[PDB]
DNA sequence: ACCGGAAGTG
DNA sequence: CACTTCCGGT
């Protein structure tokens, strides 16, 4: 699954580089889209991948509960733990 | 950037 | 299903 992927980069330091914790509880922010697509497209072994696609996966969780965004920060999500 | 509909995949 | 692909919107 993404959310485990996203999850899975998100507890592991060599990656923060690229996707990290920041403000609330829950929230966490994209510091490279080009990058992590690449790697959801390695794992995924689907190479044409970009955050296009994947954003629109995110969405998709908006629906489901798992997630939503942090409206006015950029590349900014937030799990639902509630 | 960010959204969400719509059609396709295995 | 859980995405991928595509694209015309805000």
């Amino acid at each position: 699954q993404l959310w485990h992927f996203i999850l899975e980069l998100l507890r592991k330091e060599e990656y923060q580089g690229v996707i990290a914790w920041q403000g609330d509880y829950g929230e966490f922010v994209i510091k490279d889209p080009d990058e992590v697509a690449r790697l959801w497209g390695v794992r995924k072994c689907k190479p044409q991948m970009n955050y296009d696609k994947l954003s629109r996966a995110l969405r998709y969780y908006y629906n489901k509960r798992i997630l939503h965004k942090t409206k006015g920060k950029r590349f900014t999500y937030k799990f639902n733990f509630n």
